């Protein structure tokens, strides 16, 4: 397939469900290259754990955390990593409050060549235990040769992308991975960065990055279709920020707009979210635990009643993983009887302002909080006017490099009236979860 995207593995589903899935290990394994160095984007890491993810032979080689830690927990990182003296730690600026460092990235650097991976899980056991979590794998890029001077960019710009989106960072052990890049073919990716960075951005630097960088992106290597109205965008997601008093502060307004631009020319489009309900999370495999990766404020979310009538329950039969609940997050634009799809993006950004970015100065100003990174997958990279969805995820389709592995159910399902969204700091105890238990926060 053309796509090289991947669920991690879930433990305690058929086999069937899991061939084709990729544990993290399968990820640093030897087979994948003979590991050199690699660095290690996220945001919440278990040191211990993550060592031992690495073959034996590689424990040893450099590894650099790229975090977004402060203060105390800065101070505990560093503790977490002070027994291992090949590891080092950047500590990515967040000079804007309430922003996080969310991007999920790996970078591998081997004796053959370089490999990217961009996905959605933390590092930690209970992230790749039973959760729901994407994966996008880059090709193996080969070293350009000394002497040789080439671009080894990509039709999609992703080599110089992912260089600016490093750039932001503005950290010393950040530049020498850029000139890692810098010696390295990207050529072949067919995938579109699609990053947020911290910062207040205006005039020629408004597309760069979140909701804006998306709709750049759709305006100027998708296609709009007849009917165009008709085809609905969806958002799928792990946690919900504060989005207003009403769904034209910004969902509807800002937010949608940027998500159904297709083409360069000049709404009724349906917008369906998909988040867990309590009922989701009660009978998944983890039980009432998961929620503790849903993080949904009970403060947060009786200021926006609103937003709820357009949620719709996590279903995946298609994947055996309608019990595994979904740390992964995804953006796609289906046609309206969700057979086809115009665009799918898979980005460690949930629903929220400080992941995507919210206008300021009188529309002139994108200002956004996080970090973040996904990749876009459009049908124009891959010589197509739209993908086919893929029948059943593990399957084996007549033309795969058409056919776009969604990994959950179309249409999605409205919440019915008796449920509720899955909200993290309150109790349920009225029904216990598949471990016999309830959740007393
Ligand atoms: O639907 P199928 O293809 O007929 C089918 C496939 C697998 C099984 N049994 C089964 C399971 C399992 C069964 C239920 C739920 C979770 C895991 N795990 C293993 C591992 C090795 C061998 C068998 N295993 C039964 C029927």
């Amino acid at each position: 397939n053309p796509f090289q995207f991947y669920l991690t593995r879930v433990s305690g589903v058929k086999p069937k469900y899991n061939s084709g899935a990729l544990h993290i290990k399968d990820i640093l394994s030897p087979l994948f290259g003979t590991l050199v160095s690699s660095a290690q984007f996220n945001y919440c890491f278990d040191v211990d754990w993550l060592v031992k993810q690495y073959p034996p032979e590689f424990r040893k080689k450099p590894i650099l955390l790229v975090h977004g830690d402060k203060r105390e927990a800065k101070a505990h990182l560093h503790a977490q990593a002070k027994p291992y003296e090949n590891i080092s730690l950047c500590q990515a600026k967040l000079d804007i409050a309430f922003g996080t460092h969310h991007t999920k990235m790996m970078l591998l650097l081997y004796e053959e060549g370089l490999r990217v991976v961009i996905h959605t899980s933390n590092l930690i056991h209970a992230d790749w235990h039973q959760k729901t979590q994407g994966i996008w794998l880059s090709p193996l890029y080969p070293r350009i040769a000394d002497g040789t001077h080439k671009s080894g960019e990509s039709p999609t710009h992703f080599k110089a992308d992912l260089i600016s989106y490093l750039m932001a960072y503005n950290a010393p052990s950040l530049k020498e991975w850029i000139d890692v890049i810098h010696k390295h073919d990207l050529s072949e990716t067919n995938v579109y960065l699609i990053g947020s960075t911290p910062g207040r951005f205006q005039g020629s630097q408004k597309d760069n990055w979140g909701h804006f960088r998306l709709k750049k992106l759709l305006k100027d290597h998708a296609s709009s279709m007849p009917n165009a109205e008709s085809w609905p965008v969806v958002g799928q997601f792990s946690s919900v920020g504060s989005l207003g008093a009403d769904e034209s502060k910004w969902l509807c307004s800002e937010f949608k707009e940027s998500m159904l631009t297709l083409g360069k020319e000049s709404s009724s489009v349906p917008l369906y979210l998909i988040y867990p309900s309590v009922e989701n999370v009660r009978t998944s495999l983890e039980g009432y635990p998961a929620g503790g990766s849903l993080p949904y404020s009970i403060q947060t979310a009786e200021k926006q009643n609103w937003l709820h009538s357009y949620f719709h329950k996590w279903s995946a039969e298609t994947s055996g993983r309608s019990n595994a609940m979904p740390h992964i997050k995804t953006y796609m634009r289906p046609s309206p009887d969700f057979s086809k799809i115009a665009w799918f993006l898979v980005t460690s950004a949930n629903l929220s302002k400080a992941a995507w970015g919210a206008l300021e100065k009188n529309g002139t100003q994108l200002m956004i909080r996080s970090y973040e990174l996904g990749v876009l997958f459009l049908p124009s990279a891959f010589g197509l006017d739209s993908f086919k969805v893929k029948q059943k995820f593990f399957a084996g389709s007549q033309e795969p490099m058409a056919t776009f592995p969604v990994p959950y159910d179309l249409p999605p399902e409205l919440y019915g009236s008796k449920d509720r969204p899955w909200i993290w700091n309150i109790p349920y105890v009225k029904a216990p979860d598949t471990h016999g238990n309830m959740w007393v926060p």
